[PDB]
């Protein structure tokens, strides 16, 4: 298709690996490149640790609000919020919100031992029916994305038909549904990436990932105005260990994604 021939080009002029995947909720069409191959989730991944927590919450009523310590020893390489809570308390919904919104590593972290381990999280995964979603290592190691390896990855079909499941269909319940959602909209480190390439009138929820070999992310839920919500789902990585984030690289997938 066309679309196809402008993101194979936008990948070949950015020299590295993009996977797309959009799911427009109007018909059930997709859009897929390199749909099928697998990427380092990176940060992206938070989004199913987040999730997995909020389906305990159907069951254990309060959970959001139990209390969980933050320790000096927990901090790992990247903790904007977790820093200003050490040796002080944050509920389940405040490591959320910080995991999701902030790109939080040690709040990932207190998910992840909440859900008693990377094979917790994976386990969600299964549940809704994500059989290639694998969460395999803790904060920072995931983000390693080594050529190859398959720890850590995800492919773009199957997140976009996850976070479609996870936002828009009902994988949650109702009031933790709408709490995903939430904490979507108010990511605060995605306006270089998908909603960059947008109209500026379009409403996103989005979370980003980066990690080594310059791995750029971003998944995301969007509703354009006066229209059937979509969701996108941008992967990018790069053959040098030591390469930069590309967030323009999804910035021009979805504005190619958009001009469909």
């Amino acid at each position: 298709s066309a679309v196809q021939q402008k993101l194979a080009a936008l990948e070949k002029s950015s020299g590295g690996r993009l996977g797309v995947a959009l799911i427009d909720t109007a018909d059930n069409t997709q859009v897929l490149y390199r749909g099928d191959e697998r990427f380092p989730m990176c940060s992206t991944s938070k989004v199913m640790a987040a999730a997995a927590v909020l389906k305990q919450s159907e069951t254990q009523k309060q959970l959001l609000n139990q209390p969980v310590e933050i320790k000096p020893a927990d901090l790992v390489n990247y903790n904007p919020i977790a820093e200003k809570h050490v040796n002080g308390t944050m509920t389940l919904a405040e490591l959320s919100a910080a995991a999701l919104q902030y790109s939080d590593n040690t709040a990932m972290n207190k998910l992840i031992a909440q859900l008693g381990g990377p094979g917790g999280v994976t386990a969600f995964a299964r549940a809704i029916g994500d059989e290639t979603f694998r969460l395999d290592r803790t904060e920072p190691t995931l983000n390693t994305a080594i050529p190859g390896d398959p720890r850590d990855t995800t492919t773009p079909r199957a997140m976009a038909q996850t976070l479609r499941q996870l936002t828009l269909g009902h994988a949650l319940g109702e009031t933790q549904r709408a709490q995903l959602v939430t904490w979507l909209k108010g990511n605060t480190t995605g306006a270089a990436s998908i909603r960059a390439g947008l109209p500026t009138s379009w409403t996103v929820g989005d979370k980003t990932g980066s990690g080594d070999y310059g791995t750029t992310n971003d998944i995301a839920v969007i509703w354009p105005q006066g229209r059937a919500p979509l969701v996108l789902v941008t992967y990018f990585t790069q053959p040098q260990q030591n390469a930069e984030s590309r967030r323009d690289v999804l910035a021009s997938a979805a504005r190619i994604i958009a001009e469909g």
